[PDB]
């Protein structure tokens, strides 16, 4: 494709940075497109021209604001097919779940959010009769989203839905593995009338470009999506330079529960979704699988068959349903864990191997692998992979489970599988995780709140607290009475 | 002089094992007021583990329970108000006549009010369709941690503590190492109460040990600070480089007040000395940036003149003393060197810029109240937070100009107008850039109201219902009661 | 004229089974505008089963599913905005400059709000121990009635039926026998938009009949009745003695406007005159008891005498008429009679008084806008709604004293005050017993902002996110996870 | 017999100057308690008007004022709880065993709920735009009044008057004629708690008159009544007719209690004992039709029988009685009415259906605990609320017909399901139409959690946040800074 530019105050420009850098088609392996990298004069132009934009759309009412991104939604909807084949060919996803799930849920929040506006609403409180406080919700004004490149234009939308129906605007860096959604976005957004400046994108190096965003003296808020490691570097930086607020969305290790009283047909199911999806590049997934002992080896015959069902292959094919990785780097990485569970005794259970043969030796692809016999010390079981590894841990009692469950840093997401209804709440309400699904995984509605426990997170995406989360306070004293000075 | 002071671990005091101690001075005299011990690594893993035990207990309490225990908590303290304000008029070198009207006063006003909201801590429950509901639960962080100031000490342990305890939490106090000794009574305080052993624990010791051991340690799930904002940048990057931990943060200002062309010159005059010189001057909210009109301005100044005269420094029991010395003699060092940089840039000294001298004020750390006039947006004193006895008159012309001057900062603490008219006061408090505002008055910081700063001057907030909230996590539950479907 | 006029259930119209009909005027030219059918007592029962049917798919559907049709109904009104406006001006005698840009406008916005707000309502979550909680449901009412009256009829149609349709309730509504063919128009567009059958039917009625038997009907939960406060205690009664409906009510009311001292008298009198003026003085929350300083009385009134000069009677269509007839020959007669009472009661007329005559005006019922001056809080125009344009101007001496004045009535819909003085403003506010209060304006009335009355003004509140959650019912849902333990 | 009982007004006992006077039976023995004197027309408005007066000083009182003044009361409560429970015994004849342990235990704890809450109570600021804002505030409504039922004395008193002046209000009281002394108790502990003279007045008396006076009054701005549904109608009739009053009632019930196929049938047995037979079946909330299933019916039965063998009655103040009296001898014969009708529609008696003998039980209003099984939808006993000892046991085969005929009735008050599956409880629960249900358990009632009917068992909750709001009236307050335009 034409090398790929900037986002700034409503039209394509030239970085100023003189760096450009490239996004390759993980099925093929083939160059995309070549994307201009921003640099920190780049960084500093997209401030100034947010800082303009946002004044003009705070100015608006905020039914005036809800119908724009109302008009936003109208379009994804419209060019939901589109959107979804330029993700597919950016991130290796197979079309069968980017034209259902990815700008389809990414749209839904958007949605709710265009519907919200209206009611952010601040409070009144009386004192005396001769004085009382009001509080205004205003905005923070420029914020700043970082993305990550597994789900990328749900999350540009995830971040931008709250930002800009807040009343700020968002300046956002899409993962440099997968830039070229954010793109599209940013035009669909001045389509639909969104001021000039609101939002800005930003290619470019998380070294650099997402580095200079969270110096920025002028930005208030940062919100990142990554892993664990990457947004320490991050949420340091937020303090080092300027005090910005931070949200970040990290990974995790998340535990699913299948209780003695589970139907393992279900319960192989869930595991499957939770596990296999988006070739397992999922930070929600749900890759500790606790099982009773006594069923363990049923579970896995009804893991290896359901594994067997998966289709690998062409990505714009109706039937795929499992893609390869974002890149040869990542699958490096999670061979490199594949191995270390080979090595610490866990029982290979299948998979654990690239994909051969015509149409998969030039892209990067992992075959579906469980491990069992699994123990809590392996590397695979503490650490996440973020690939289509599953492992299978026994367990004998209730309480064991949910120690083992809650042993861990991380924090994100955590499941049961029962039809009891004493244990189901009473296991999820000792879970120390932010999501957490019976007998489903992976929904995620725009009314729910998000995030993770520990390691995994600050604050929270979705719901109606994430936009009170991109305003800010401002208490107000009226005091009608005589002020008294002790001096 | 005080028997050396002890660590609070666990319901009793308990000795460090760290083999360091530090003194706190009574600011006034000179004196070594107490030695105190101060935690090392070892003391603050085994205040987690005691936190992390008696948080288990508070938290399986019913809601009620925990109300009445706040309750009781606030009773006391309602009762030992005076002996708590005499001991923080010894250690912080505030009068008397603030701290027995001010300190424990706002601070166990603050607990009482969040032991009634305790049982309004509510989650959700949203119904996506007939066979699947979401419902949310606001549970406790764990083990949280604070680290207090030492201009207000009693008042910002409450502070911290009453929604973090009331939200279900066990809280690790660090007071600050100027001003250690009214966090242990309050942690006596709260025993007798009945709170639970652990739930709230008192180490002090020094910013770069104690308190970069608790933000570092992995078990605390979040870190509540008021400080300089200096120090707030570091505290909120070790919260990072080692557990991501949430955090609040409570920093300096410099923060402007603006008098109106209509206004009340008594009344401008009597609000900026109660925004500039309460508790000698150091205050986060200070009103130290004065803007007033040009053709108003020699009229102002003569009215300050005139209240500056009637200040009060004396003994600090003494019930007209008004005025204090600050809190060390390193603080009085720096907030010279702030006054000695107006002169030398060419503000006009109005009164003060010197220590007071004489019998009684030669051991302590006292600073003359101090007036700058013909002061500019580019001067130090204007630019930074001295966090002394040092106001900064600018004049203006217009509107426009005085709101854009005072929001070119990057503080944004606090801010407030005087005028009689209604739209120019809700016009102007609108496009000011400051958590905080004021109309027609200054400093008042009801318990309902949330309190913080914008840009620099802060994370989160303090006060208001928001921040119970805030030191809980939501737990978002999903129950789907329809069939499951698996793509594979 | 137009073709009959039927009933609108479940999705189309339908002929009424009572066999009665009503005729609807043009109240400009007194021309039969349509013969409607009439509901009756089997026709409201029809309704309630088709209701029904529809509600539970309605209900059924998603929270955005729901938003998405309210959205569309909302895109099909603003492109009818004009053909609606003119429609409006034919059945009221409303001039087309006030229904074309505010009776659709405003409607039409509080249904965008309420479509906006569905995915938001939401439920409470209550941990009451470890083994137990609570959650609640906010659930439909089921089908519910909405009453509307005859002056601003589909802005009332749309103000009743978007938080019952966005709660996910079906309404049965009826509009008022003066004014009912834009309810028949808007049933049709909320079909259009894809409102299930049944989920908004529309029955044209006279209240004796069809009003009554709406209120009777057993499966009916929720009454919503606006109209004079004589005729709400009827409908309240009924719907009590016969099924226990929950109920709300918009009655009159006679709104204090007050003047301070400190006012500017050229917007104080423009505030008076919108207050009392508009839609030819036929709105509940107008300012009919004007208090004006004792001491700017006669210059008040001279600037009022100006500007009731230049009311422009006549061509509801003519872009610059700003006047219109009253509604109904019987009206204004009850104005004419309101009129009488205060030139005997001893009230100086000022203005106005008498009915309009000349070619254009003796075939509609129009009355000239009118003034009194030198009124006592005794006299029948000061004690009762008049619902016509009858302006009251009362002279005071001091605040406290309007104060009470403007308290002492049954009423208490609406009031303001004039004043640029901060304190002034919101001390009097504070203290007025009125539930819509405006600060230096008159009318305003946001799909954000809840209104409803005081005292015998009415029960309840319209827009706001709070009319949206009393369309629902709360359903409280306790989980009990220990084992139950039975005394016997 | 004690003294004659007089009423409570302004702070004081007074004598009524109605001239009537009535008496309250102890219903174990059937002597005479106390005679009490009836308020009068004259004697209500005088309650009035003290009550306006002492509402004005305890709204200009701070929230933390108020709440403490609460506080107070909650702690006197809990201190005099065995002397308030044996005279709850004498008047309404429940045993000791229960009034010590729920009567004053739960109302106590609803009131120290809403002592708590006072602080948060809050208004909403809205931004319409740069010129315009609105703000809200939840003011008192001023006089209310509260009509409360004789089952559950003081309980209802502090259901009823804990929101009400927890909200700013002053509140009449009106107990029941059957059991008014514990309502005149509670009027002293509240003034010897610091509520200001007036705030809380109390008015012996019969419906017929003094509750009617109430519900005529025209400056009552508010009535809450519990009862039965007839009486209910008329009440809220009388409230429209006169005057405009805002409208909570609480009123019977026929809820259905519906037992599972995999339910454990101990724990479902325990869970039907405890939902009839508490308080000799005289509550509301009772689950007085027992669905189970055909093939569990005569399992069920045996269980049953076993558990009523276990009920003991005998003297009101021994320890191991749990079982009393009716509340009245006029009631008995109500009772004794409606099992008679079951036994002539056929219904099986299972045990009891006759008045208790012997010593001991020949002067008390004593029937014995009755089950009828075999029963049919269409049945009085089934239909109709009996509140006496009387339970129903329905058979049935599926589950979508047991949701049908759950529903099928115009009561709607409580509900439960006792069930070990997780979607099966939920999934239940959320088809009932009732706005109290309960999953594995019966009668809790926590201070957080609204309680109330849908259909014709009421309207509005008690308790919860939502009640306390439900006791203010909203304004809103619209701030215009621009210029205003009027289009004259």
């Amino acid at each position: 494709m034409a090398e790929q530019q900037l986002y700034i105050h409503g039209k394509f420009v030239a970085a100023t940075s003189g760096k450009t850098f490239e996004t390759i088609n993980p099925a093929t392996g083939e160059v995309l497109a070549t994307v201009q990298a921003a640099g920190r004069e780049d960084v500093d132009r997209a401030v100034k021209s947010a800082q303009q934009g946002q004044k003009v759309w705070a100015a608006m009412s905020a039914m005036a604001r809800s119908r724009i991104l109302r008009k936003a939604v109208d379009i994804l909807r419209e060019r939901n097919d589109e959107l979804a084949r330029l993700e597919t060919l950016d991130t290796g996803k197979p079309l069968s779940e980017t034209a259902a799930v990815d700008i389809v849920t990414g749209a839904d929040v958007l949605e709710y959010y265009a519907g919200l506006i209206p009611a952010l609403e601040g409070s009144q409180i009386p004192l005396r009769d001769s004085s009382f406080v009001y509080t205004r919700r205003e905005p923070l004004g420029v914020v700043a989203g970082i993305g990550a490149w597994n789900y990328p234009i749900q999350i540009a939308l995830w971040k931008s839905a709250p930002a800009l129906a807040a009343g700020n605007a968002m300046i956002f860096k899409p993962s440099e593995v997968t830039p070229l959604t954010a793109l599209k976005l940013a035009e669909i957004y001045r389509e639909a009338g969104l001021p000039d400046g609101v939002f800005n994108v930003l290619p470019g190096i998380g070294a650099e470009t997402g580095q200079y965003l969270t110096e920025h003296p002028d930005i208030a808020k940062i919100s990142f999506t990554g892993g664990v490691a990457s947004g320490k570097k991050v949420m340091a930086n937020s303090a080092a330079s300027s005090l910005k607020e931070v949200t970040m969305e990290l990974g995790g290790k998340s535990p699913l529960i299948i209780a003695e009283d589970a139907n393992l047909d279900l319960a192989a199911d869930i595991a499957m979704m939770a596990n296999f999806y988006s070739s397992g590049q999922v930070c929600t997934n749900g890759t500790r699988v606790f099982v009773p002992a006594k069923f363990k080896a049923e579970f896995e015959h009804k893991i290896l068959e359901r594994v067997g069902r998966i289709r690998a292959g062409d990505l714009f094919a109706d039937d795929t349903n499992f893609g390869p990785l974002v890149s040869f780097p990542h699958r490096q990485n999670v061979l490199r864990y594949i191995e270390s569970g080979k090595s610490e005794g866990a029982r290979l259970l299948c998979g654990g191997d690239v994909l051969k043969g015509e149409g998969f030796d030039n892209g990067a692809w992992v075959a579906p692998t469980v491990f069992t016999d699994c123990t809590d010390d392996m590397t695979i079981v503490r650490e996440e992979i973020f690939g289509p590894v599953m492992s299978i841990l026994s367990y004998d009692d209730e309480a064991e489970v949910i120690r083992r469950a809650n042993a861990t840093e991380y924090g994100l997401a955590a499941g049961v599988v029962t039809p009891d209804l004493n244990r189901a709440h009473r296991i999820i309400h000792q879970l120390e995780a932010g999501i957490c699904w019976i007998n489903s995984w992976g929904e995620s509605p725009a009314e729910m709140p998000v995030g993770g426990y520990k390691h995994s997170g600050i604050g929270r995406e979705n719901g109606v607290m994430t936009l009170q989360s991109y305003t800010q306070v401002k208490s107000i004293q009226v005091e009608m009475g005589p002020f008294q000075s002790i001096f």
